[PDB]
């Protein structure tokens, strides 16, 4: 109810402020335009208010002109500032206090004086006119009794307009009323996860009465709500309320015994129970199965959530007096679902935008080190005055009183001039404010969140090479295939990637897998490891998907972090029934647990590590004397292993793999730089101690061959470093900070590893 | 009058005497079977063998219904039906000893269950079991004393044709609020497709599931106003609230016109409402078979085109 | 004062936390005679964690004893 | 180190692969020889005498008794 209740006089103020901005060269319409427009309309009840207070039109124009500035502006786009929008919000409350249902020019002055932050409020203060003085000025210048007591009426509350209007339910609300077109089969059930916002559905039904958009049946229909918070004599009060519904014919029940009532059809009750507790009681009863059917009411999409907050924009941008931009709302929902996706939607966005708007309000509503230095002196002078009056020293007290008055005069002038520029501007909601708040919920650095998703994909190969040196064929193969689905070329339903790890164990498959999550999700530990060693029997299939009803893993874990990497170890050793489940993941992109909840895997990366074909790769290395198969093309190696892979598995299963990944072998030169990387990583952990470690190439070569083994790979390298470098390094640490802040040089003389201590 | 049994259990003859619940329709075959077992000298304790949810509850309800209707034979004439729920289960054994004494003295109390070996051995208590088949072969069959005292009764799902008569019998009991007309074609069409898709809960509970949200887009859809009362009522709303404000504002120059306009609008609203219902109450909105299959489309996900053949 | 709240002797409390790990092998051999092949393996594996090389979130040690 | 390698292969046969990766160091023990057992009995004599410090009783055991 914005312009419906506006009278002729109220609407004239809107046009007056529009034209005044052009003459005043103001690109925005603030409180200085609304106050002057009201003074130009001496037709309302407030006309006698200003006349009785010796307030004219010419005096307020010059008073407000000095406070505001003058400068170049933009022609057109003259909209209302959020601070001036507080008048509309408060005018509704004033009407409810006096049980009035009209909006006129008599509430504009109250709104501009109840803010105490706009330019118009300061004009009233300078004219010895406050809220109390004008409080009494306006005064003199001016049925289902049982149902209403045992429940709450929604159309009564919605008539005033105190609750937030339901915005974004343009399909769920319309779906309910479309089915509500017969005496029978007219009991829809709101089925969805707890937190999707099924309570607002009841409010939306009563909202149509206020807006007169309801049909004849719903016209002036009391939407009753039976809350669950008010819970022999149990089945006694409910039998009297239902009698009033039949006779009146305008009472709607909203639940969150009654079986005979719905056998014929007379109550348009709409359920709100969750899916986990709806098929266990309603479905098992034949009588309750003739009126109730589950309805798909889930959380809104990313785009849908944005539209929800657009309707509620006026309920928050004016309450906090903070300008809310369109780009802030769309970025808030996208970033919230990226990291904190446990409370579902849209309830997790209401509080997120509330703290974001409040945080910028706090930062833009303080003293810029100007009024603080003046107020402290005023307080100190006040203490000095007390020290003189109690001391009976009035000779020095005369100067204190004069100085106190002078400081207070400067305090008001400094405070007014500080907010003169503040009132002329509006504090918008920058995208950085939302990013800072969401960063504090998960601990992710601001740099990682602040990405345009344009350079990360381009530099994907470089990031992977930082953690893994060598086997560039496997690095480039996965980087090119992963971006195919991101750009939209691949099927959206299918997952982003379905790479399969093949080759000898211990080569570093796990190390490369963790780098994928680091460079994409920005989290090294965002990976769920499921081992098929414990999945051998047939009954193990009902474990990762969830316990079937009637008896009492992976689905539960992946739901918390859908933006992770799912890694499997020893996939070749698993029950045949497990492979059928995996095929559905890579085909439809989503699964469903035993509780009816549909989980999503479009953001998950499925990697299956198998040891099949490892014996073939190692034979090719020593097949030819004087060399190996490393010089062969990667496609040739892929084709040879493809035939072996399909021998033990099904041919149709491999058709769903985006790219088969075959790892290479580790040579002597490859391990040399691996040792170098680990030393640098240890130096990073020693940055607090500010100790530099340098390792010569002689030491790297000696330690590389100490645990070299084709079957193991890079695994013995970690053990060798611990027993060679870390053993002597730890001894010097516990020597009284002997090597603290210094530089340590590691050199291999041929038999031992001599350590040289030098300055840094 | 067995006061102990009337307080520690639930009486069925009192509920059936008022007849406020829907009558048991389609279980007429089991009505004669229950009384037949109770009349036998040996194994006079029938057991409702079957899965929980097939309709074993209606079997006990119909037993007491024949008492009010005077359809029970002389052997089972003027006998109350008592059922002991499993939710009221040491001090537990101290209550069952007093209840069995009253049953023997009265001679007309029939127990219904869902320690007692000496009671069943002598046939003093004519309890009717309701345990499932899985639990009947694990605790009752293992005991020889109760093997020759409990007579199993095959209580399974009824036939497809038997379910059809259930809807027809209860049709008259389903039209007493808004006086709507239900076509006979939808009754037979509500059992053919019920077993085709929903076959996980057995008859008749799984059978009567199609008519829940199938055809509800005809009757009240035409009861709406095509932009007729959407604006007339809105005009009345604004005049009333604005009228009260003008009274306290000492503004009766425009209030006089508002009262005449409001009175005229009230007369028009009644005339528009009366003519709307007069031209619609005469016609009847019967069910159609084209919308019966619409509800089952969303239960399983099958497109409506595939179902409609 | 802190000695009277836990019963720890004053000598144990007054330590530099550095000489204790330097003579760890000598102290362990006072109560454990023999099996020196495992004494040195665990002594050199605990000082590295205290030196800050190991990740602070992880526990100090994760030894797995094996044998008869 | 060779003994550690041989035991490691059999250790992962009945255990999860990544379970042993997080272990800082696998520790393998040995048996007890006759010479080691001689000092083990000696330690128990010293511990028993230490517990009798309040008794102010000195206990000395010959090497012949320890071997027996
Ligand atoms: N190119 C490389 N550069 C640096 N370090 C490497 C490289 N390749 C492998 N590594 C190291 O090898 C180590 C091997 O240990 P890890 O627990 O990751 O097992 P893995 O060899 O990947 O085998 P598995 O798949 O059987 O678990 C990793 O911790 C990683 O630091
Ligand atoms: N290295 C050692 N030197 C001397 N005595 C030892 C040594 N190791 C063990 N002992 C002795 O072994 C005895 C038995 O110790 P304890 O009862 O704790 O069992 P354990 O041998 O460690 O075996 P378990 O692991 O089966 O409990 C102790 O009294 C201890 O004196
Ligand atoms: N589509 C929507 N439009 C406006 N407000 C909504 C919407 N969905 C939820 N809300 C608001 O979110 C708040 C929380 O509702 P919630 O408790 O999640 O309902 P439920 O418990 O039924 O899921 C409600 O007060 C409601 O006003």
């Amino acid at each position: 109810m914005l312009f419906g209740r506006l009278t002729e006089r109220a609407q004239r103020v809107l046009a007056h402020a529009q034209e005044e901005a052009i003459r005043l060269n103001h690109s925005n319409i603030g409180t200085e335009h609304l106050l002057l427009g009201l003074m130009k309309e001496p037709e309302g009840i407030a006309a006698k208010v200003l006349e009785s207070f010796n307030i004219t039109e010419d005096k307020v124009i010059e008073e407000v002109e000095k406070l505001i500035g003058h400068g170049q502006d933009h022609v057109g786009t003259l909209h209302y500032t959020p601070r001036a929008k507080k008048v509309i919000e408060l005018s509704m409350d004033e009407a409810r206090k006096l049980h009035h249902n009209f909006v006129g020019t008599e509430h504009i002055l109250l709104g501009l004086i109840r803010e105490n932050e706009g330019v118009a409020a300061r004009v009233f203060a300078n004219l010895d006119l406050n809220i109390t003085k004008a409080r009494a000025q306006v005064v003199k210048a001016l049925n289902t009794p049982t149902l209403d007591s045992l429940a709450r009426d929604l159309t009564v509350i919605a008539k005033d307009g105190t609750l937030d209007p339901v915005i974004g339910r343009d399909k769920e609300i319309t779906r309910v009323i479309e089915v509500l077109s017969r005496r029978t089969k007219n009991n829809p059930v709101l089925i969805g996860e707890p937190g999707v916002g099924k309570t607002a559905i009841a409010e939306g039904l009563a909202q149509a009465i206020v807006n007169n958009e309801v049909p004849e049946t719903l016209k002036d229909k009391r939407v009753m709500s039976l809350d669950m918070g008010t819970v022999g004599e149990f089945e006694e009060r409910l039998k009297k309320v239902m009698e009033e519904i039949q006779q009146a014919g305008n009472v709607i029940l909203f639940i969150d015994i009654l079986k005979p009532a719905l056998a014929r059809g007379e109550l348009q009750c709409i359920g709100a129970t969750t899916l986990d507790e709806y098929r266990k009681n309603i479905e098992k009863d034949a009588a309750l199965e003739r009126r109730f059917q589950p309805v798909q009411v889930d959380e809104p999409s990313v785009v849908d959530t944005v539209a929800i907050l657009k309707g509620l924009r006026d309920r928050y941008e004016a309450h906090h007096r903070i300008n809310i931009s369109d780009e802030a709302i769309e970025a808030a929902v996208k970033l919230s679902n990226r990291y904190v996706s446990d409370r579902f939607l849209p309830d997790k966005a209401i509080d997120l935008i509330d703290e974001a708007s409040s945080k910028v309000r706090l930062k833009s509503h303080t003293t810029p080190n100007n009024l603080k230095e003046i107020e402290q002196e005023i307080e100190k002078v006040k203490n000095e005055k007390d020290a003189a009056v109690h001391a009976q020293e009035f000779e020095n007290a005369a100067n204190l009183r004069d100085k106190q008055t002078k400081l207070e005069k400067q305090y008001e002038e400094a405070k007014n001039e500080w907010k003169n520029a503040q009132n002329g501007m509006s504090t918008s909601l920058s995208e950085e404010d939302i990013a800072e708040v969401i960063a504090g919920w998960t601990g992710i650095p601001l740099t990682k969140i602040n990405e345009t998703e344009s350079e990360k994909l381009l530099s994907l190969e470089d990031t992977l090479h930082e953690r893994v040196i060598g086997q560039k064929d496997a690095v480039n193969s996965i980087s090119k295939a992963v971006r195919r689905a991101r750009a939209g070329l691949k099927d959206p339903k299918r997952p982003i990637g379905s790479f399969i790890f093949l080759g000898p164990t211990g080569v570093g498959k796990t190390e490369l897998a963790r780098a994928l999550a680091e460079s994409m999700f920005g989290d090294d530990d965002a990976m769920i490891r499921v081992d098929m060693s414990e999945f051998m029997e047939k009954h193990a299939v009902s474990r990762l998907v969830g316990a079937p009803p009637g008896y009492v893993q992976l689905t539960e874990k992946v739901r918390r972090k859908p933006y992770s990497v799912i890694l499997f170890d020893e996939i070749e050793k698993a029950h045949p029934d497990v492979f059928n489940i995996l095929l559905q993941v890579l085909d439809d992109g989503h699964l469903t647990d035993t509780k009816g909840r549909t989980v999503d895997f479009r953001n998950t990366i499925i990697i299956m590590t198998s040891n099949v074909g490892a014996q073939e790769l190692q034979d090719q290395r020593f097949a030819g004397f004087g060399g190996s198969s490393d010089g062969q093309d990667y496609e040739t190696i892929r084709k040879t292993m493809l035939k072996e892979l399909k021998n033990s598995f099904r041919p149709e299963f491999l058709n769903r793999v985006d790219d088969i990944i075959v790892f290479h072998k580790l040579t002597k030169e490859e391990l040399k730089e691996i040792v170098t990387m680990m030393v640098n990583k240890l130096t990073n952990r020693l940055s607090e101690q500010n100790i530099n470690i340098i390792v010569t190439d002689k030491a790297k070569d000696k330690i590389a061959e100490e645990g070299y083994d084709p079957e193991y790979g890079a695994r013995p390298l970690i053990r060798a470093i611990q027993k060679t470098i870390e053993d002597n390094l730890s001894e010097l640490i516990l020597d009284g900070n002997q090597i603290e802040g210094k530089k340590v040089t590691v050199d291999h003389d041929g038999k031992e590893f001599k350590y040289d201590i030098a300055e840094q």
